[PDB]
């Protein structure tokens, strides 16, 4: 029980040793010098019922308090902690496998709280307060967070940080995991090694990067590939791979290299295949351009829920560009570049699956042309509380794509494919 | 293997002799001196297997580390590499003929290679740093250089060198290797020189370029032409020519000269034609003011697949300037500028073919009309299943920009090719 007083009292004696008065002296060199030899003196004067480890962690806190995350590290530091949920100053929960609890960990004041957010989104370039008072990132190291601001959230700020995690799915193991039926499989093969122009639509919290990597795990060696991230999320398995990502906006918000920059530059280098780890902006106009132009194989992916939803938000990117452009010639555009659209969603039992494996036809006047093959049709749920469902198909003929299959000559397997799941 | 430790001993020699500073101290020449002398002496002096060759072989590493540009000197003095494309600092791709070979070269490090590709951006003015991550320059030799720096990039340096092919097409390779028969050949040829205005439509991928700068080779050597480009790729040997190119907006967001201001200059220059790399934006209107005051020789290239479709694109960016034109005085103008709209194409099985030489007739009500001269029919497919054809002629008597043609005496021949096609 002495950790708490000691403490205090040890900042105390800090503060008035070297106080935070004191800014621009006692530098991050200096600070981790004087502080540390200061704690050792009250240590040493001032009895302290804390141990060498004791004496280590409250040296660590005076740290803390001087350039620190709060009391958040020794929740970080662990490992079952695999979400950390704050909702105010007052409380702090974590889920530990299964189980979800309160901790006896709580903030001084909403100032700290506050700043600790504001610190941490400054990360990464990052500011919330009373001009924009949402933020969402991801932190280098892996894990997200999301915070809120007291304008908005009545009980001060609302901050969660969700554990870090790695999936690195494939598509042999998603067949296990009835994702996709095995025909569905062999389809997705062909129509990733073939260089098809698709996009990998999703939902909140559906998982599309994992699909995306599952999906360029069929690209051919020798194809020199190109990336285009703000995360450094992906894992090609290629030889000839060259990566990127975006660098936010300076302190001073200036010299920002925006994705919609890396895109056109990317343009210049002589790729075959442009990845994208996302679409935000107008930057999916250049995308379009490069899925155009003789980049036959670039993918991305979007934020939408169903296709036909997919389609008007990339046609309402181009239109908030600000080119001018009228929104047939959009629709135009967005008919001959796209070729596939794969859209995969969480059901309502939790579960992933692929939902839509759909093809742009054409257009006809104003409404563009859809003829999903396959869709995951809901049939029931069992009484043990998941949900079951079939890969129902179409079973159309011969898809727009034929032409790419024979041109690779893997269209006799297609061909298989689309007999087996036609009946 | 030896080579890297003696090389290793000595530079480090060197460098105790004369150092990076001392650049422009013992000039070239007196650098080439009194450098290999000193690499001739420390060979004795430090004990090392290299013997007379490998001493003046280390003596030009050293030379190139110098001022040289190292490992990559071997392959830019060579001629039948296309591309060098270096990422990381173990890693270069050169490409030989159509296919990419990851080479066998190396560099030291990464810093290495950075102040390398400094030096090779510095001839232009350019500067890549931290701070302009982004480079994108024409080497004086003709060359075009893209760099982006490891700030933006992660495994290294990211460089791109793309060199100048000279191999451009000429008339007699497109006939004799299935593109258009000697009738359309001489066709086209015709055109060319009369002085017909033309606006040719291309396919993803359809070769676009080549076509136009083939049709640009039988101009009339003393007109004053005066091309224009987003990027250098034609290549004309008329002695009289003026070349210009737009100068792509930096980062900052200023001093951007789009192809739209460069051809109203080209209004204003008492030119005798213009030859537009390719009308994308709005700057279509101002090349048809070429075609109309009195310039009749403009060209263009444009992106559609039918040359109806082509017509349509081009009064949509007509209407994208925003000028308030009408929907039918668009296409007034349009039929009274435009005198040919030549569609070349990519055929589904993976090879390239002239499709339609196609014409304008006049506007009936709303509507504009053709009068296709020449045409290719896909009959069916071969054992082999190359897709084949015939190329045929309509067999018009006196197409439309014949009087033209017949002021430049060239009314005999066509009327001959025409003929000999109809027969």
């Amino acid at each position: 029980d002495y950790y708490h007083a000691t403490k205090t009292t040890i900042f105390n004696a800090l503060l008035n040793t070297i106080d935070l008065s004191q800014l621009a002296q006692l530098d991050l060199k200096q600070a981790g010098e004087e502080i540390r030899d200061i704690v050792a003196e009250l240590v040493a004067i001032k009895n302290v019922s804390m141990s060498v480890a004791e004496q280590e962690h409250l040296v660590q806190d005076i740290i803390n308090d001087v350039l620190g995350y709060g009391p958040l590290e020794p929740l970080l530091a662990r490992d079952d902690i695999a979400d950390i949920m704050v909702n105010g100053a007052h409380r702090v929960f974590i889920e530990v496998g299964g189980k979800v609890q309160l901790t006896n960990v709580r903030f001084r004041d909403n100032l700290q709280l506050m700043n600790i957010c504001q610190r941490i989104v400054s990360q990464v370039g990052r500011r919330v307060d009373e001009s924009s008072p949402i933020c969402d990132a991801r932190l280098p190291d892996g894990s997200r967070v999301n915070v809120i601001a007291p304008p908005l959230a009545l009980d001060g700020p609302t901050l969660t940080i969700r554990k870090f995690k790695k999936d690195k799915l494939t598509m042999k193991n998603l067949v296990e995991f009835a994702s996709i039926s095995p025909e569905g499989a062999r389809v997705l093969g062909v129509i990733g090694a073939c260089r098809c122009n698709l996009v990998i639509s999703g939902g909140t919290g559906s998982g599309k990067t994992t699909l995306l990597n599952t999906m360029t795990a069929f690209i051919d060696p020798t194809e020199r590939v190109v990336t285009c991230e703000d995360a450094a999320e992906l894992q090609l398995q290629q030889p000839h791979v060259v990566r990127l990502e975006t660098r936010p906006p300076n302190l001073e918000g200036s010299g920002a290299v925006t994705m919609r920059d890396l895109v056109k530059n990317c343009l210049r280098m002589r790729p075959e295949r442009i990845i994208v780890g996302e679409v935000r902006g107008p930057e999916a106009f250049d995308l379009l351009q490069a899925m155009n132009t003789g980049h036959d194989g670039s993918m991305g992916t979007l934020h939408a829920n169903s296709p036909r939803e997919a389609i008007s938000r990339i046609e309402s990117m181009i239109t908030m560009g600000g080119y001018g452009l009228p929104s047939k010639t959009i629709k135009e555009m967005i008919v001959g570049s796209v070729d596939v659209i794969i859209q995969a969603a969480r059901l309502r039992d939790g579960s992933r699956r692929i939902t839509h494996i759909t093809e742009v036809v054409g257009l006809e006047g104003d409404v563009i042309v859809t003829q999903d093959l396959f869709v995951y049709e809901i049939t029931g749920e069992d009484e043990h509380g998941k949900v079951v469902g079939k890969h129902r198909s179409t079973g159309i003929a011969r898809p727009r794509f034929w032409d790419r299959a024979r041109y690779y000559g893997l269209e006799r397997e297609l061909a298989e494919a689309l007999d087996a799941a036609e009946a």
